[PDB]
């Protein structure tokens, strides 16, 4: 229903899982904190930062067009039809989030030569050039992924496993990828389980009695999206059952996975790819305040959510500065992914638009053949906002992915239960075995 | 860049792949003569008849807008924006004949809620009315098949065999579902191979070696699009290899699979969904004339190809579809059923519409989609032209077909090879030992 609305001389597609997945009838769920509100808030950060930038556009304004995915292909779907009817024009996405997300925007986008940058999709589907022709990422394919984490299981010896991969082209991409990576180091697959998009936990528990008729088959191997790996930690905690999981980014460091169910999660190995907290971000986010913020639609909902109040009184004396705040994962890629179309868009208006500042006939409509081969997949520039002790540069490969780097992490209980990065993978394995308690 | 356009009170879209792929280089190959062309004809042939039939919308005559799908999904959307460009309007669309194509197509037409029944779409994804709320089969899904495919290994006591599938939602979700019947079947796999959308004489030969390395595996599953079935028999011939192919309905009957591969291929047994020849159909077809033909726009194409003519040349007029033999194309009556389907569901709702009058109302200007799928094409049931006795068409509850295939074996008799009828699979299998000459 909503639509966030920023106003600008080229406007910017946005795609965000605001909200989780709906009921059996609902299209859209409950707020999502970290990976909608956090993610969005970063896009409207980065923007507010370029539209102060005198290096970066200074005579061209960035609008935005904000769309909520709903964590769902066919709402996405129906929602990005609003970046194409213009065929206000629509220069180029930055999203989504989910790999259904962004391979069912991307087919859709083509057709009107869109440029698409995600921030969170890994699927290795989304490197095929002649089916995902407009689409780069600031992010790396699960190539790589998939990779580290059958390293790590030749590492720890762990050559009996078991897999589970949500259904779908992040899930099944995924878990396929490690499959090949991990016969090549003599590991061997006792059962492979899928996870459908509408399952019940009685369904949950049925997969989880399917990893326990193989008890030689003890860690588990998992390329689940966020919400079923939360349901399968819930159906191991029902059912007291005991695994040592392996598990991809969807999982990675969020506690809204293993919330609940620290006890069926203790003892995880998870992967984010790796990042660096951005300071001016945690400033700008924490300020936020319902009164000021009312570009974005859906943050009264989450001020509500988070606070556990109503405006209909005494919501309004809150603070996100008196709460703690832990930055999302991936809100780099975020910041990366605008700057990478604002850098791309003004390196273009370097070259067509030499006589003025201002967008040239050249550049009404801007081609979006030319800006994404030409411009998008050339840019190379420092990553703004990294600390000062670091030292990455945005750039694409031929195919527009980002580079593969991770961290690497253990689900702990300290007594608090936290994640403790005991790694990282870079073109190679690297881990203490001093960090983790087994 | 071509079109099919006919006038009518109602337009109907249509989709065909009328040509294969195309290279390294190009979009569109070489026209498809069977599954492209006669496809394509059974549509035009199956409009005139309801468009004279007194008892069938006697009073609104049925257009058409047929695009050609050239047998790949991003070419195929690109075609099908013509269909949701009214918002001429599109009433519902035929086609298409891939899996992959009808998916990516239903995931276009359903934001403008345009009804879409294939003719040959087999993928068991397609069942799903929670992600293609607007799509119907004239066909049985894949679950059927699979299912017909692991009986016919059990039967034969086949415990080791080797798996070949296409990349897309044919190939994979059907040799998937293969795997969940072998397994219940104490059938295992030796290896399963996956064939890409764009791979080359060489990587099938690869493909054909990685089956070789193992030997005890001497019975290969194939769930594969033509061409793949088509290259890697090529492949086999020119390595010299010998496997007893076990292929689904993409292989099917098609003697265009096994042309200049025959020795490679006997024995081979192959599953076809059970139809019968349109006697009409055929002497219509054989009546086609590259001078009489003008409403189709590549049928001066197909007779260039056909008979290596050329009408620069004037060497084209020689020849005749009635001088050469005629083999129908096996789906053709899913064709003819899935344009009647929709002609029975747009004469239903006209009579509920349009009470007072054979021509169209008001009431139906424009008609709704929503409605004409849900209300009237879920609910269609008449006997399929061309017996009327008890075998009608209808669409059980996920808009599906019923599950009915032939089992073929491919063998020589009195050089000269035939794809002989061996058996039935309708709610179990029911082959004949004494047909199969092994
Ligand atoms: C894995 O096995 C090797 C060889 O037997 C051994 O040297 C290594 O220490 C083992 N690794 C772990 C983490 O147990
Ligand atoms: C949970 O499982 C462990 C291992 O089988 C067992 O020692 C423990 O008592 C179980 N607890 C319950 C309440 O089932
Ligand atoms: C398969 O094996 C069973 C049991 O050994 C036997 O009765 C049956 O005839 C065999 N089928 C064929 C086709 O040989
Ligand atoms: C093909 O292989 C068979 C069995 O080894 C053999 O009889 C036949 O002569 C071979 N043909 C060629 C051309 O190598
Ligand atoms: N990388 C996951 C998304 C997980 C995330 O949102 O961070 C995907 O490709 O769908
Ligand atoms: N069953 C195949 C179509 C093969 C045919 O067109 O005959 C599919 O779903 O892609
Ligand atoms: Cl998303
Ligand atoms: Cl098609
Ligand atoms: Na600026
Ligand atoms: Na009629």
């Amino acid at each position: 229903k909503k639509v966030l609305t920023l106003e600008g001389d080229l406007v910017l597609g946005g795609l965000f899982p605001v909200h989780q997945k709906g009921g059996p009838a609902e299209d859209c769920g409950p707020v999502n904190e970290h990976r909608g509100i956090q993610r969005l808030e970063a896009m409207l950060f980065a923007l507010d930062r370029i539209n102060r930038d005198p290096h970066l556009l200074p005579g061209v304004r960035l609008g935005a067009h904000i769309l909520d995915s709903c964590s769902k292909d066919t709402h996405a779907l129906e929602q990005a039809l609003d970046f194409v009817r213009a065929s206000t024009a629509i220069t180029g996405v930055i999203g989504g989030s989910y790999s259904d997300v962004s391979i069912q925007v991307a087919n859709l986008l083509r057709l009107f030569q869109i440029p698409q940058i995600s921030y969170a999709s890994t699927s290795a589907k989304l490197s095929d050039k002649s089916r995902y022709d407009y689409f780069a990422r600031t992010v790396p394919p699960d190539f790589f992924q998939a990779k580290a984490m059958a390293e790590i299981l030749r590492f720890f010896n762990w050559t009996y496993v078991s897999t589970v991969a949500s259904e779908g082209d992040y899930g099944e991409t995924g878990i396929e990828a490690f499959e090949l990576e991990a016969r090549a180091r003599n590991i061997s697959v006792a059962t492979s389980e899928k996870v459908g998009r509408a399952m019940s936990r009685a369904a949950f528990e049925g997969v989880v009695r399917a990893l326990l008729q193989k008890p030689s088959a003890r860690v588990a191997v998992l390329f689940t999206r966020s919400e079923d790996a939360r349901e399968l930690l819930a159906a191991s905690q029902r059912l007291n059952a005991s695994f040592t999981w392996v598990a991809s980014d969807g999982w990675g460091a969020l506690e809204e996975v293993v919330a609940g169910s620290e006890g069926a999660a203790e003892g995880a190995i998870t992967i984010e790819l790796a990042s660096y907290p951005i300071s001016d971000f945690a400033s700008y986010f924490q300020s936020l305040d319902p009164w000021n913020n009312s570009r974005n639609p859906w943050f009264r909902e989450f001020w509500e959510q988070r606070f556990r109040c109503s405006f209909r009184r005494d919501c309004a004396a809150h603070s996100l500065r008196a709460v703690p705040f832990e930055q999302e994962s991936k809100i780099m890629f975020v910041v990366n992914a605008v700057y990478a179309m604002a850098h791309a868009l003004h390196n273009m208006h370097r070259a067509l638009c030499p006589n003025t500042t201002r967008l040239c006939d050249a550049m009404r409509p801007v081609n979006g053949r030319r800006l994404y081969k030409d411009f998008v997949l050339n840019v190379k520039f420092d990553a703004p906002f990294r600390p000062a002790d670091t030292h990455n540069e945005v750039r694409f490969d031929r195919f527009g992915d980002g580079i593969g780097r991770y961290n690497i992490f253990t689900y702990l209980r300290a007594g608090r239960y936290r994640y403790q990065k005991v790694g990282y993978w870079a073109e190679g394995l690297t881990l203490d075995t001093s960090l983790i308690p087994w």
